């Protein structure tokens, strides 16, 4: 939290007017560069949209969270795409992927929904899978259960939903904490409608705040973050994450109490800046069998936002664990 | 409690806002007073506070609301015991009709201290009995701690007094948001007021329902005027400054708690069962009171945050038994 950041007072009609560019000039989430492919693929009647680019290697399939589409990893995946298949996907509703209906927006489901179109999507196998912020959500049971499949996991920032999920606190003696937003997002359709009215205004605070590098967030690149969360329909779905996070603690508590632990080498990799420790001593205390398989990255001056803030950090990590 | 199914409106904002004009200009809501009762402005360090009394002869009670309400809650309670007691309902800083505090310090010690001084000037010089809800039991701490004697008696109603536990509330529960969140979104910049400003009706409806037990009583007329009072942007800037100051009221408190300065007068946790139900029951047992054979814990069943409105005969027969 930083008491001292300002909210912006630009108009919500200005805003759309930047929102309709992006997607009118086919920026942000519609900008795929040289070498990428955009696609859609039918997983569980959920209409998917992801990007994939190289051929050879082992493939690298990337799950984005909240604030986020497939577009945050664009800069990893060309990166890696000359030695490996790199796949890129728009969680349930999320991005241009398509809404579930029934609103079951739980790790079980959206992991079902998932693995089914990476199986297409990758093929054999084996696979590394790579998480940030809701991704972290919607992905522990496709990695606990198809272990083999996947050779090598990585989680960024967020924590896995469990236990303390019930914990986490909303307010502290820095301001407000870690838990305030699990609840905001779970209150009725309350912030997919306030938010709606205005999704600058609000997206603009939120990722800036959970920023170490603020100035990295210019409202140019805001408005390409933020013309992805800026319709009710949008919204609704990222909200069925938050709504759906007490299902998906008791599914992860029941993978974990049945003994399904992470025995594939995994990697917390978290901003310093954002949410920090949190999901690296979780990992380290409950989802690991064993801690010789388990690295733990936090990286200095990085907030959450951490392909934006600090790619290379982020390369470089993913390439030191990965290969 | 949280319900997952109650239906939020969609109500257009300035249909809400003709509402809101209607609630003001046919003086209902926070505007309307009993026969018995008077509305009256005093100034206390520099701060404007509205407040409403009736009564003369016998031991005085001074109600103090918290968020959502303002002095208008007290309304039923104070018309039963104004025949055998002064009573006193003060709209707090900067909330219904009270003015702003300019500098944001709303932190316990300083409305203590606002408070505190117009009390004396209304109530005179004692003893009386002190009855506090929601952000009222922010409000106030202090001002009961350093003046007992002058307060011979202290109910806090359903919310937690700030204490480090705030710090602990959680933001998620298995049963959907939890104690914690409003606490993290009413602090977090000036992002709720300027949401909530923009639909206060959309929001107070769907908050208010929510900690209601007995949602059925929740009219639109009635959302309407307990909405009026919440539904501009300095009104709403002045609520959410008491969440701001929260760290600031929680330090303040644990340092009086913890320089001996708990209740030694006798004292109720009065609460709902459908409200915040038992936390403050637990927390001022093991914190608050000096002496457990003074502190009387009551909670009301089938009663949700709004105790008044939901369950005023089991308020008052709590409150008399205890004060009287």
């Amino acid at each position: 939290y930083d008491p001292n950041l300002k909210s912006i007072d630009t108009p919500p009609a200005v805003s759309q007017q930047m929102f309709n560019k992006v997607k009118s000039n086919g920026l942000g989430q519609y900008a795929y560069a040289k070498g990428l492919s955009s696609k859609f693929i039918e997983s569980e009647g959920v209409k998917l949209h992801y990007v994939e680019g190289g051929s050879k290697g082992t493939p690298i399939v990337f799950i984005h969270g909240f604030g986020s589409t497939w577009k945050m990893w664009e800069p990893v995946m060309l990166s890696y795409m000359k030695d490996h298949k790199v796949i890129a996907i728009d969680l349930p509703g999320l991005g241009q992927s398509g809404p579930i209906l029934n609103d079951d927006y739980s790790a079980e489901n959206t992991s079902k929904i998932l693995i089914g179109a990476i199986k297409k999507i990758a093929g054999k196998g084996p696979i590394y899978y790579v998480s940030h912020d809701l991704g972290n959500t919607a992905s522990y049971p496709l990695v606990a259960n198809n272990q083999g499949y996947i050779k090598k996991a990585v989680f960024m920032d967020s924590p896995i939903p469990d236990r303390a999920m019930f914990e986490y606190p909303g307010y502290t003696a820095d301001g407000p904490g870690l838990g305030w937003h699990f609840g905001y997002f779970s209150f009725g359709d309350i912030a997919e409608k306030q938010i709606a009215n205005d999704p600058n205004l609000f997206f603009s605070y939120f990722i800036k705040t959970y920023a170490g590098k603020k100035e990295i967030f210019t409202p140019e690149l805001l408005a390409e973050l933020i013309e992805p969360y800026s319709t009710r329909d949008k919204l609704k779905a990222a909200f069925g994450y938050y709504r759906s996070h007490a299902d998906s603690i008791r599914q992860n508590e029941a993978l974990l109490a049945n003994g399904k632990k992470l025995t594939i080498p995994s990697m917390a990799l978290t901003g310093q800046k954002g949410v920090n420790d949190v999901l690296v001593k979780e990992m380290r205390a409950r989802f690991v069998a064993d801690p010789a398989q388990y690295t733990a990255i936090i990286l200095p001056d990085t907030g959450h936002w951490m392909v934006e803030e600090n790619a290379e950090g982020v390369e470089k990590s993913l390439s030191n664990f990965l290969f």
